């Protein structure tokens, strides 16, 4: 590579770095809560259906 | 409520409706006739008792 091409590369690397980038976040607490809540809704419906099947 | 529970409800409502149900009927004519007849029997007895009391 010519020295000019390396100079251009040295410039552009410095500009394509110094972007923002997202953090990874452990969102499993929020997702676990929604899983527990959705499951609780399912248990209530499953119970209601069971009261008809059981006739009691 | 879950969509399944609502689906089950939509089914069962449609089946617990479409029973027969009795009409109310104005049976007061038949009851009034029986009242008049029972009262007429009472008047006859009250009259008969009165003929003894009155000695005439």
């Amino acid at each position: 590579f010519t020295l000019i091409e390396l100079a251009i590369v040295i410039v552009i690397i410095g500009i394509l770095v110094a972007i923002a980038v997202p953090r990874f976040v452990d969102l499993t607490d929020q997702a676990n809560q929604a899983n527990v809540d959705a499951t609780a809704a399912a248990v209530r419906s499953a119970y209601a259906i069971a009261t008809v099947q059981a006739k009691g």
